[PDB]
């Protein structure tokens, strides 16, 4: 048996973007549990082989990492195209990996026969046909379903715990104690609405010494609807395979909020900050239930909490590494489940 997955609209490479990351530790969980699998993306790399020199349908499962059919600047997007003409001569059932909630499956048909080169393909080359089951990081069908409500053969959902994948790596390592330069750090992406929201609240006009890195920038924290006088420091992105090491920079790091991914979503931006040396602080909004950890120390409700907690951290030594110990032995004991999770993702797969 051998199982084909692949990226829906993102080239795949290397640990130089977030969606080629993903994709690939997805390829290595997989491959680590005693299955065969190959990432089929636009070339052959040291990760992939290309769409060309295969067939699909050599393939027993299809396995699709979720993106955007949406064509930036209305140009043609090679890897959305070349993957969905790949998943449309697929005569088998689509697996698709719902790992963000603004990224449910589509059809880039209805994209395409609207744009000026629209002629040079046809319904029949990316019209996906083949059936679809939704496999939601989120445990909240309906909130799935409902993001899939514009698409008609997608058949089932089942929820499994998607973002566990970094954890359960064979080369998985804990951080080890570093030397702390900043009080707070955060790295990720800008994301409007309520994830925007709380990134000023935590991370802006806090007094405290905080980085904030990813590709995110200070030019898109406009909205008036939640102003701020000083920013935190944005440094950039980095490789998605360093990001424990960088958040270990930091006396702690925070799990920020975000609607419909709250009391819903476990993110990978969980595991990556309990493996880290830098205490993990929880928007309280994200886990109302403590289901991460079941310690209220945890958990910040605002701004004033978030400093207060930090403070505390910052004249505490002991209570630093006391918190440490206890989200990395929370950590450990979810890595020592990793046959279930195996064997729930397989049976999610129907294997
Ligand atoms: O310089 C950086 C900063 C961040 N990251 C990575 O980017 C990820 C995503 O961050 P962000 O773009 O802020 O999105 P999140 O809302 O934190 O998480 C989204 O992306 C995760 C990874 O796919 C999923 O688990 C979540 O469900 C999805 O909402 C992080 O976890 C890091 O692994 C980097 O690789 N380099
Ligand atoms: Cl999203
Ligand atoms: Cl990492």
């Amino acid at each position: 048996m051998k199982i084909a997955i692949i990226n829906m609209g993102n080239n795949v490479i290397n640990f130089k973007t977030v969606p080629s990351s993903e994709t690939i530790y997805l390829f290595k969980v997989i491959s680590e549990m005693g299955l065969n699998v190959d990432i089929i993306s636009l070339k052959n790399g040291v990760y992939t082989k290309s769409f060309d020199e295969v067939d699909v349908n050599d393939y027993d499962r299809l396995i699709v990492v979720n993106s955007s059919i949406n064509f930036f600047g209305g140009k043609p997007n090679l890897a959305i195209l070349s993957a969905q003409k790949f998943m449309a001569k697929y005569k088998s059932k689509i697996y698709y990996l719902f790992t963000a909630i603004r990224l449910p499956f589509s059809q880039s048909w209805p994209n395409v026969k609207n744009r000026p080169w629209a002629y040079l393909y046809t319904e029949e080359e990316l019209l996906i046909k083949s059936p679809i089951k939704v496999i939601s990081q989120g445990i909240n069908l309906d909130i799935a379903k409902a993001a899939h409500k514009k698409v008609d053969n997608v058949i089932e959902f089942e929820y499994f715990p998607i973002e566990q994948y970094k954890i359960h790596m064979n080369d998985f390592q804990l951080s080890k104690p570093t030397k702390k330069t900043l009080d707070v750090i955060y790295g990720g992406s800008f994301r409007s609405g309520q994830r925007e929201s709380k990134m000023v609240e935590f991370l802006f006009d806090t007094g405290l010494n905080i980085e904030f890195f990813g590709n995110a920038r200070e030019k898109q924290f406009k909205n008036p609807k939640y102003p701020w006088t000083k920013a935190p420091v944005f440094t950039g992105k980095i490789p998605m395979n360093m990001v424990s090491e960088k958040n270990s920079q930091a006396i702690a790091a925070l799990i920020i909020g975000d609607k419909n991914y709250n009391d819903n979503f476990i993110t990978l931006r969980v595991w990556e900050t309990m493996a880290s040396d830098a205490v993990m602080l929880i928007d309280e909004e994200f886990d109302t239930k403590h289901r991460i950890i079941n310690d209220a120390r945890f958990y910040v409700n605002n701004r004033a909490e978030l400093i207060d907690r930090v403070n505390e951290l910052k004249h505490s030594d002991v209570l630093r590494k006391e918190m440490l110990s206890i989200q990395h032995d929370i950590l450990n004991k979810t890595r020592a489940k990793k046959a279930e999770w195996q064997d729930a993702f397989k049976k999610a797969i129907d294997l």
